[PDB]
């Protein structure tokens, strides 16, 4: 699903720690962790960027999040976590195909970067 | 509705500087902004944190990051930005309501906290 390292890792082509996956998305364990606990929920439909997703993705959007406060449960972060999308350059954005970034496992501060 | 501040803001009785709002969500600037452009964006109907939200709260929750992407956009931030929810404790939150924060202006460091 697109043209950068997240479709390979969905079309298995190489390797990630899987954590869940449904039709629509894939959870997996970030290879470079930033917390004890950090994750990514992505979607199989290749958005490159938030900010180019349709009106029309918002149940999809919402699914993200909705696999990425279950997969926090069983991953046993119950003090607390911080989810983060980021749009580009300002933003951060190191891949693009949109992502949701869950991290736990210790306290995370504000400003969030 | 709610109990909260955000209950407060959603039912009028203190003012925000609104930059849109609809018959499902509202998105306002924050009090006590991180970035130059830093706005929040909560859901009318009272979830106090992002894991006691249902499935059923899917789009509402995809809806937020739509309209997220909306006003980042209609602020201009163009050269990027970024969302972050915050969850219960360990994610560093006081205001029991959900809430999808979007900053922008700067460029927003790794890790997000
Ligand atoms: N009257 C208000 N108007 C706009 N934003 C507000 C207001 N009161 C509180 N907020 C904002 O609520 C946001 C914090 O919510 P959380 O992320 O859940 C908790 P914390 O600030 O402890 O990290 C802060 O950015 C703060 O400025």
């Amino acid at each position: 699903g697109g043209d950068t390292i997240f479709g390979k890792i969905i079309r298995k082509e190489i390797p990630a720690k899987i954590i869940f996956e449904d039709d629509r998305c894939l959870a997996f364990h970030d290879i470079s962790p930033q917390a004890p606990t950090h994750f990514l929920v992505i979607p199989k439909k290749h958005i490159s960027q938030i900010s180019v997703a349709e009106d029309d993705d918002e149940s999809l959007l919402g699914h993200l999040m909705i696999v990425g406060k279950k997969c926090a449960a069983d991953l046993g972060l119950n003090k607390g976590y911080r989810m983060v999308v980021n749009e580009g350059s300002d933003g951060g954005q190191s891949v693009y195909h949109v992502h949701l970034h869950v991290l736990g496992g210790r306290q995370m501060h504000w400003p969030p970067g």
